[PDB]
């Protein structure tokens, strides 16, 4: 897999989480858009 | 403070997205800190 | 089609844009739960 | 004010509220700015 370092300095860890369901939602995506 | 984040398969724009994200939840902690 | 009104007080066409992608990627989300 | 319409069809009541944060996140960093 592929793992990047992010500077999440200041963040709560209910900011973390919506980092975190950004990324899934773009990890969605890309799952449909590999369909074809 | 540094996390790491799995982004298997994301793009690069995908990951300026996830960059933008962070900058606006820390604006949003510096102007409750410039209360 | 179910349209909703936001608002938007202060935002510019460039945020706009990222609230319609924000939108966008919600609703794939819910296309990619029926799989 | 300003209003503006978008199309959520589909879009769960907790969806909608993620996007009514990403505006507000937004507006904050205007707001920040000035
Ligand atoms: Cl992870």
């Amino acid at each position: 897999s592929v793992i990047r370092f992010f500077d999440v300095t200041g963040l709560s860890e209910k900011d973390i989480e919506r980092v975190k369901e950004e990324i899934e939602l773009l990890k969605i995506r890309n799952e449909y858009m590999k369909l074809k």
